This record gives structure tokens, C-alpha cells and sequence, in this order.
């Protein structure tokens, strides 16, 4: 069925691209499709299952900025309002004048892309914030960012004066039923846990870091994801803030070329073609500053886009696909990190060849 367009698409990504190992969600008004292939860990042969559990790094920035939507929904959080405000051991900063707004769509004044060596913790990094000077037009140039959306998960706890997982946990990830997600992974589920396969084909596992949680640090299930998806597409049974929370994730704020930066979650106006998409996760545009320009009349939610985000670490590769006009969703998480192009390609004949596109 769904199967049947599915199942040869993956066998060919999974052999041309040499991945031990996926999960896919397929999310579609009449259910939820959820399949697996190949080895959870290439050594020993271990297959992925159900319980198996994906680093899907770079993809937890949408979680996190989920949290912060439903900080603001709650009017515990502004997302206008200056960063120094809820944190304000930064009074005095560059962060008096940067948004929480800023943070979420990576155009807080160039806020680079890395956590620096010299940072080590939370006092040296909130140092490293008081020091650092912009260097891009704060609201009209986009930087992909890891010390911006973490800023974000540290302003967002503040602002609901709790730690940041926990809060995470009890207020988006256990009303959602997302209970195989995980920040730290429990030693009762480490013969779950994939083993990653970097582009030399050597074994890899994501390290600690500062602001891990906040950016790349979570590691889960395909059909967990699918909650999230689900929630985004409305096939959620789900509290009326969280739902509004996540809707409001899909606002457009700023347009960087073909690209539309909502919170996080990128997206594109239907038809796109393929190369639009290759270019948006592309050097050009996730190592380069890029002119952004904030959308006036700011977009409600659309129905007519192609909404996605990637997520890698050095062994994974991970992709998300919404399109909300069809209420149709992908997730394709691999133990793997294979090239963006790849993703796109492989998602676009998915949805072409369920014709979702
Ligand atoms: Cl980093
Ligand atoms: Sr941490």
C-alpha cells in the first residue's frame, strides 16, 4: 500500500547511501504508518525496532522552541521583549536589544553557530553572552545558531521558573505522549540506543555539551516524533494552549530568499522544487549569513507549504517533512549522517509517489 511506495524508495537510500539503519513515521488523515529497516547498530546486527532510540540532534531545536511558543502562550514569556529581561544577569548586553522572537528564527545579530571552546559551563557561557558583540544587522540577517536557540531553552526556563527538561518533560513531551524521548538516556535503555555511523563509516555517539539539551541533545522514536507532527498537522487529541503553542510554531516571521523562517521549523510555499530545498539546507545557507526581512503582516499558519527541518549529529541523520494542506507528514530518522540532498530527494519521492505533491 503505503508500503509498497515506500519500502523500495528506503531499500534504494539505505544502499546507495550505505544506512545501517531507519525508522519512518508516515502521519496521513487515517492513520499513522510506522516502519523499520535495517540494523539499530551495524557491529551487531541488533535490528531496529520499536523501542530503538535515534539521536536526532539539530531536530530538538523545534522542541525547544515549542516550549518557549507555550511559555508565551501562557503570557509567561514575550517574545518581542528584550533576552536580558527574563534573564537579566545579561542586563547591560547585546541582549538588550536581541528578542526571544530573534532567537527562535536565528537572526539575533550573528550569534555564531557553535558553543566556543573557552565555554564551559553556564557561568563562562553566560559571560561569553555579556562580552559578545553582533556582528550582523540584529532582525535582518539569519545565522543557524546553537548558543541562539539554546539562549532560548535557558530563557524560556527562567521564564517559567523551572530547569529546563523537566519542564520540557512535563509540559510538551508526556501531554503529547512522547515517553521515548530522551535528553539523557536511562541506563535500563542503552541496548535501545542506535549506534551512529559517521561519513568514514566509523562508530559514533553524540558527547555532552554545553547547551546540548537546548540545541541537538535528544534522542527518540520515530512514531514519538509523529506525535509532534501529528499535533502540527491537528490529528492530535491535545490540550487547547499546547495546540495553539504548536500552531504558533508555524507562524512566518521572517523570508530569507525562497525560504520562510517560521519558529524553527523552515518552511516553503507549494509548488517547490526540489533544488529550492537542497539550497535551503545547503552551505550557502546554514554556514552563511543570509538577509532576512520580517514578515509585516506576519503570517498566520498556511496551508499551502512545504514545512520541514533537518536534524544531524556525526553518526545520525534525521528529517521531518509537513505538508499541512494535505495533512501529511514524513519522518525519516537514520543512524547515518547522509547527505541533506539525499533527504530531500528521498522525502520528495515519497510524498510525489503518494501524491501528497
Ligand atoms: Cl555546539
Ligand atoms: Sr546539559
Amino acid at each position: 500500500q503505503t508500503r509498497e511506495v515506500l519500502d523500495p524508495i528506503v531499500a534504494s537510500l539505505m544502499e546507495a547511501q550505505q544506512i545501517p539503519g531507519m525508522a519512518i513515521a508516515l502521519v496521513r488523515p487515517e492513520g499513522t504508518t510506522i516502519s523499520h529497516y535495517g540494523a539499530a547498530d551495524r557491529e551487531t546486527g541488533t535490528p531496529v525496532d520499536d523501542d530503538t532510540l535515534f539521536e536526532i540532534g539539530s531536530l530538538s531545536k523545534t522542541l525547544t522552541a515549542t516550549l518557549a511558543s507555550l511559555a508565551e502562550v501562557e503570557g509567561k514569556l514575550d517574545f518581542d521583549a528584550p533576552v536580558s529581561r527574563y534573564l537579566p544577569e545579561l542586563e547591560g548586553s547585546a541582549f538588550d536589544d536581541i528578542s526571544g522572537l530573534n532567537l527562535g528564527t536565528h537572526t539575533g545579530g550573528g550569534l555564531p553557530l557553535f558553543v566556543p571552546d573557552e565555554v564551559t559551563d553556564r557561568a563562562s557561557l553566560m559571560a561569553w553572552y555579556r562580552e559578545w558583540q553582533p556582528t550582523e544587522p540584529i532582525g535582518e540577517s539569519r545565522t543557524y545558531s546553537n548558543l541562539g536557540i539554546g539562549l532560548l531553552g535557558l530563557e524560556t526556563a527562567a521564564s517559567l521558573d523551572g530547569e529546563f527538561v523537566p519542564t520540557m518533560r512535563a509540559k510538551v513531551l508526556a501531554p503529547l505522549g512522547m515517553q521515548d524521548t530522551w535528553y539523557d538516556v536511562p541506563e535500563a535503555r542503552m541496548a535501545d540506543y542506535a549506534m551512529g555511523e559517521d561519513k568514514d563509516g566509523q562508530p559514533t555517539r553524540v558527547s555532552p555539551g554545553v547547551l546540548d539539551d537546548e540545541a541537538y541533545g535528544i534522542k527518540t522514536t520515530a512514531a514519538d516524533l509523529a506525535k509532534l507532527v501529528r499535533a502540527n498537522l491537528h490529528l492530535a487529541d491535545v490540550d487547547a494552549e499546547l495546540q495553539q503553542a504548536i500552531d504558533a510554531t508555524r507562524q512566518g516571521h521572517y523570508r530569507v530568499g525562497d525560504m520562510t523562517q517560521a519558529l524553527i521549523w523552515e518552511q516553503y510555499s507549494l509548488p517547490v522544487a526540489p533544488e529550492t530545498l537542497r539550497a535551503g539546507q545547503g552551505y550557502d545557507m546554514i554556514l552563511e549569513p543570509n538577509a532576512a526581512e520580517a514578515l509585516e503582516p506576519p503570517q498566520s499558519p498556511r496551508d499551502d507549504v512545504w514545512v520541514n527541518k533537518t536534524g544531524s549529529t556525526q553518526g545520525f541523520g534525521g528529517y521531518i517533512v509537513m505538508l499541512p494542506g494535505k495533512h501529511t507528514g514524513l519522518v525519516m530518522l537514520a543512524n547515518k549522517n547522509y547527505p541533506n540532498d539525499a533527504r530531500v530527494e528521498a522525502a520528495y519521492r515519497i510524498l510525489s509517489g503518494l501524491g501528497a505533491i
